[PDB]
């Protein structure tokens, strides 16, 4: 279909691309072979034959899908393909292994590769925020609640939030990842009876031949960490929404604080983590895994797993992209921040008086003139100096200085350099 | 309502109580009175004198929730009846502090004793899944592959399955809680700007005062350690739900191959985690926070979170008690994995068989001995010991034996000795 | 819990309590009774003997919650309990019922209240938008397009938009009511055996005594017309997402063009559109429920049929309250209109010019004195007026009143009236 | 990606492709000129030879994706396109449009292609429901509540279940066309501007055009009747989900009862409905459409639309497959329904029995004569014959005929009858 732009990724759409994915197949059937040859289980000639066989090896796509069709699965046709080539020692490849540990295995190379640039751009959006954070520091705003004047912020201080969540994610990516990768070798029904005795002597051979971990026992149906990287990927998808929502209503016309490099980027991001969030939600289903293999269950990685990195993926470089580039704009910030005349630091006149009136009586005086304000269409300053049970304490001078939000910032620079830390 | 048993657990309701909630929340002032007399913030006779109001006070219940409807929020109208009973030291009450602020950090510590009982909860799951692995290691059945018998595995290598993801588990819950575990104390637009340049040490003191983490950050619109939380309880519960099909699927009258100590518990169990599912899904919505606050977003966590965690320990505590007097019956087992008539472990023969006529050969004889198994509906043995390519080769003894599933288990035996691991 | 306000409707709860839903289930087996007198499948005193007993019949529900527990359903001991009061007439209750029969039964009948109370707050809804279409008919205001000024609209045209849905929806709840509003009485797996051969008449009867449809078949297991009516309850809550979207936005501090009379109704809508959502994908899955009966998916409706209508009510009520009082400023709108200072109308010059310059070149002309009004911190009018390939063949009088975006709202009012087709 | 087979359609692919979305944009463009011709807003001749350039058109597809990714849309581009080819009269094209009109029109005209496939699909569906439901009226089988034996059904008795949901969903179909099936035409901010007083004219002729309803009023952000379609999509699979979990069920080693011509097709059924489910969920979400247009929400439509209708159509597709040609076993199922050897049927000696013993009186004894049977490990018949309380009041012969489940199949046959309603 043609409509819009697309919020996937491209070099993850190539990573699970079936070109890819057949020749990891192909990586985890030789990687099994010469990890059974080192074991003594098949003999040395054969898995030197199929390793070079190998190497001159290209599949015959189109036969392969024809094929998939028929038989249900690429993995067999695969082999066979892989066995012709091969000559005689063709004969010993996919020794004792199932089709699900064939397929588990090449997704878990994938993943390896999906979470690395995963992680790349995670960091990209880390260091774009950094210099948002950085230089805007001290460049003062409004901040918002309910989409409502509430105190001054900074627009630095708005960056080291967003920031904060991605430092964050960072860790996590960290944590789940020697959950994930992880082999999968266990056969027909997860019991490897086909190798006798030696079942987890190969299992383990070929973590070490792939660089991957060895799982406790089989995974063919406890699918949890293949359903918390795309959980993970959820996450990661939700604070980009945040910051993308925050980005757009910026971008208001009565307001215009800020601009994209239509904020056609947070278009994207925003029904991009929907998206995310909903292949999260069939890895939950797909959880739901019955005995030692479900079809069901199981079809629901399938897109779950390649559409949650893809969306993902060009999602975070959206974001990359549009923080990058950002355009901020501080003096419809300043503007912006000016609109109440004061009413916005209401807050820093009764912490002033309080001293002099009591607390309630601070709040109370302040509440008056902060609604004669409004009602007068005029400043809180003029409303203020007419009114001698804060003039008088207070004086004019100091009262001016308190009804102007630049004074007002608390501690949104030191909170930016606590976030930061020294980058 | 009144229909059946309910999948939410009691003690995790009286945890997210009102009235807990209100406890938690005066727990969070006192302790921000504390916090302050020690930075000389407020005088050291008001944070005594609200410390000793404190541990005499009885929040008005009624008349809070009457409030609340009035107020949008319980906290200041709780700050009210604390300050009434406090006398003159309560003026120095909510010095500094946001609504979100207490409600965030109350939430917070409720968190911290939810994550005790969910752990408590997963670590017996563990204990009587290990039993069960442990006593039915041995205890041969059918392996099925879309609900088909695939080969011969045991009992105690399902339950060790079952066992590997809740062992992953307990390790997530360790990996989340420092990030979930932090105050909240900001101000009411994250800055703290009521008290100019002191917020980061009352922040810190009253991180200490409660034992809790410090954030890098305000986290008013920063909601991923949040909803990591609930994603979390929805991966539990998705474990849960594989174990609980398997289970209800073995009581199949056909199979009848344990019990339940209706699957009721397998009932609670599997409505329970598509709930749990649910409330991780308004998580990932709620995070989607504008601003500086933004109470639509904000309103989602207030069912997600406390129904999560009562939902999620409901279902932990039906497993819990399920698995921990489940009924095993080897009979039904031995007579189900018998059903076949050797044809289950068609793949042994063909083991067997490949060395003497080759691969393909041998793949390709015992097929056919296959066909003709069903088609004459007889024992595969009687089908292959009247076939002298397959008989002479083996010798009928051989046949006899590599047609028992017994006899083909692998490494089954093997596995949950691995995730066992000397328990 | 205790946190801020609800946005469930308390009569609505009142209709899915214990007791209420207990009161059906004793209205269910009472036309039961009746429907088998008639039909002379039990005696005629036996069913005087029911009737009588039920007048004065008052369940004693504390020990109905107990014997829950133990049995797993209210209505075994429901029937106990009325069987007790009723003597001898008594034993012929629950003839030919099973626990499902009397448990959908009584769910319809409270489904029938649940709809036409819905259908009330929907009808309030259409009213309240009615008045605010027509009154604001000619209130000029910026029309929006991801958040900035695209041309004119009126305020009227936006609420006529709003009601058009809610139209919609009228018509939608008329035609889910027959399909949902139909009795369950099939005995326990469906066939009505122990009814011998009167089973459809006696089916037929009951439908008629509680004034329900009758069924095609046994919808035990075919759950559809009740997932669609949860289906219905959550596109309504969409509608009021989308207007619950543009007032708090519209509340914005540099907008300020609304009010309601924090956003909380707004909150409250946008949380539960959410939770409704999340009810509707519940049903969903509940419909995936196995042969004849299958407990985990039906105990999936029991959360989210009464939880969805509750929620929903409460939305619709918050609806009804705000748009009922909304305020709505004209001043605001009128200024933000004045905001681009003509640009929003560029496309008024443009259609004044082709007819002299030709399309294209009207179109670049006018972005080339949009450019320049906006690089030079002026009006559209005099930067337009200073351009003598529009200032000449226009006019300068026609530059001014083309200008203005008052003169610019097409069919907005044509499009109220038709919305409002005579009311 | 390639792994196994697809659960999409690929004519609704072809439906939903670029160059059938672009033909649809053409043909609503030609349209709209030949609607404003006989309005007299555009010259005759512009239309006429608007028209006639159409005829021969063909896009450039590769130009149309380039430009797309630069202006955001495909319409102006393809516009561009259409004027070179048209010459002069091209000038008068797009005249009053936006291109979200041409866009939601051009959809409108793929959605009501794609219910006219979804429509057949149902329809073959209902086909081969029915002849299974009248080959198999009388195929006595055992009733299953949660997975265990209830009492006897028959095969076509289920099967007419299934049937009677399809027969509903028909319905719904027909309910939903005229809602979703209306022209969108209202230009940039929604009032027709652009053409002066004769906006409505121009959209209500164009509706005559291309045979579509017209809308009450504009729907750029009044979503409900497009997500009402897509929720609909997610119903029918809903249903489809639930016979596919029966037949993959019935297909589990110890029942074989059917089988399909792995259950493939339950298995892309199944995982399909989840999917449609998840395009349903979004939907709802773009339901939340602020002001006047945007663009987050709209892209959401842009995979739900589109996808929702492929799986939809897929999984039908399936069904149609498996359903048509489904071989039922009615040996396996009378086997089955004899595994409880009588138990399955203890209901009838109870009826039989309480004229004789009072109604408790009966339930007891039979009971306890299925306690016996069951720890005796032998038949219901041959315990109750030694049993005079039961034996003497019914007789051998009688309890012979009661313990046998081909004479307690109720209105089974009769239910069957009537959802066939003479097909």
């Amino acid at each position: 279909p043609l409509y819009g732009r697309s919020f996937a990724d491209d070099k993850m759409r190539e990573l699970f691309s079936a070109q890819s994915f057949i020749s990891r197949c192909v990586e985890t059937e030789v990687a099994l072979a010469r990890a059974q040859a080192r074991l003594g289980i098949i003999p040395e000639d054969a898995a030197a034959g199929i390793t070079a066989a190998a190497r001159t090896f290209a599949p015959e796509m189109e036969r392969l899908r024809d094929d998939t069709e028929i038989v249900g699965y690429p993995i067999l046709p695969l082999v066979e393909q892989l066995s012709a080539h091969a000559g005689e020692a063709g004969k010993y490849l996919h020794w004792g292994a199932t089709t699900q540990d064939i397929m588990d295995t090449a997704t878990v190379l994938q993943i390896r590769d999906g979470l690395a640039l995963i992680s790349r751009r995670i960091e990209s959006v880390r260091k774009a925020l950094a210099a948002l954070a950085r230089n805007h520091r001290d460049t003062p705003m409004a901040g918002r609640t309910h989409l409502q004047h509430a105190l001054p912020v900074t627009f630095g201080y708005k960056a080291a939030v967003w920031l904060s969540a991605f430092d964050r994610h960072a860790a996590r990516l960290e944590e789940i990842s020697p959950r994930v990768l992880v082999v999968e070798f266990s056969g027909a029904s997860g019991t490897l009876a086909s190798l006798g005795t030696r079942g987890l002597d190969v299992q383990r051979e070929l973590a070490r031949e792939l660089n991957l971990g060895v799982p406790s026992i089989t995974w063919h149906s406890a699918r949890d960490a293949v359903a918390e990287t795309v959980q993970f990927l959820a996450l990661v998808s939700g604070s980009l929404g945040k910051l993308a929502m925050d980005i757009s209503i910026m971008m208001t016309t009565e307001l215009g604080e800020v601009a994209e490099p239509n904020p056609v980027s947070c278009e994207l991001i925003l029904a991009g983590a929907r998206i995310v969030r909903n292949h999260a939600t069939s890895m939950l289903d797909a959880m739901i895994h019955d005995f030692e293999r479900a079809t069901g269950p199981w079809h629901l990685e399938w897109s779950a797993v390649p559409e949650g990195f893809a969306v993902a993926s060009g999602i975070l470089y959206q974001a990359e992209f549009m923080l990058g580039g950002l355009q901020v704009f501080p003096d419809r910030m300043r503007e912006n921040l000016d609109h109440s005349r004061g009413l916005i630091v209401a807050e820093a006149v009764m912490m002033a008086l309080a001293p002099h009136t009591g607390r309630k009586e601070a709040h109370d005086i302040v509440y008056l003139g902060c609604r004669r304000a409004v009602e007068d269409k005029t400043g809180l300053f003029e409303v203020l100096r007419t009114m001698p049970e804060v003039a008088k304490p207070l004086g004019e001078e100091a009262l001016r200085d308190l009804t102007d939000p630049r004074n007002y910032l608390g501690s949104a620079g030191a909170m930016v350099d606590n976030v930061l830390g020294g980058r």
